[PDB]
Order: structure tokens, then C-alpha cells, then sequence
């Protein structure tokens, strides 16, 4: 669907380069965009339903390790949105910096919580979730151009 393009081309070597090029980064554009946003909906999520846990009451146990997730939480998704303007500045690194840094609010989050008696199933599968969302976000954050 290219190549029925650049076969026109005075040039159709440089044409294929280009074309694939800017098409390859398009596309990567377009699923961290995606990858990101399914992340964000799912850590926003997970965080009203911290807080409004946290305020529904429960053992000063479990409000502790809710507690630590929402900060966590709250961490994690001013993290992934700054991780989103790295993507638009075609900065991998900083994105992937970013994505951690979001990564690891979810993991400390699961580990805070994962230990509970009857912890709640959606902060436990989001923040699971989330963590395998990141980890996409961060391979696609390691494919951008850089010099």
C-alpha cells in the first residue's frame, strides 16, 4: 500500500526509508498514546476507589496500606501523563523515566496491599494491570529516535 507509491518515485529507496520511517513511528506514536490512556483510566479509577475506601472506613491496618497506594496512586498518574508529553516531545527516556518512576507506585501499591486479608479485587487487578501496561509503554518508550 507504499510501495505502489514510492515505485513512482524518482527515488523509491529514499521513499520506502521515509515512508516506513515516519509510517513505523506514527504507529508507535498511536499505541502509547492508547497503552497510556488505558493505564491512566485504570490508576484514576483505582485511586477514587482508594479514597473513597479509605473513607468508607476500615481497620487501621488496611487505612495504612490504602493510604501508602493512594499516595501511590496519585504519584503514578502525574507520572503517566508527564511520561505522555515525553512521548509528544519524541523524547523516549524521559517517557521511559517517567513510566517507571508509574511502575513502581503500582508495585509498591500491590505490595502494600497484596498482603491484606481481603484486600479489595479492583486495586489488586488494576494495580496488576497497570503494572503490565507500563511495561508495553516502557518497550515503545525504548523504540523512539534519540541521538
Amino acid at each position: 500500500e507504499m510501495s505502489t507509491i514510492c515505485d513512482k518515485t524518482l527515488n523509491p529507496s529514499f521513499c520506502l526509508k521515509f515512508l516506513n520511517t515516519k509510517f513505523a513511528s506514527a504507529n508507535l506514536q498511536a499505541l502509547a498514546k492508547t497503552t497510556l490512556d488505558s493505564t491512566q483510566a485504570r490508576a484514576t479509577q483505582t485511586l477514587k476507589k482508594l479514597q473513597s475506601i479509605i473513607d468508607g472506613g476500615v481497620d487501621p491496618r488496611s487505612k495504612l496500606a490504602y493510604r501508602s497506594c493512594v499516595d501511590e496512586y496519585e504519584s503514578a498518574i502525574g507520572n503517566l501523563e508527564e511520561a505522555f508529553e515525553h512521548l509528544a516531545s519524541g523524547d523516549g527516556m524521559g517517557m521511559n523515566m517517567k513510566v517507571s518512576a508509574a511502575l513502581d507506585g503500582a508495585d509498591t501499591c500491590l505490595d502494600d496491599v497484596k498482603r491484606l486479608r481481603s484486600v479489595d479485587s479492583s486495586v489488586v487487578n488494576n494495580s496488576k494491570t497497570i503494572k503490565n501496561l507500563c511495561g508495553i509503554a516502557l518497550v515503545i518508550s525504548n523504540m523512539l529516535p534519540r541521538n
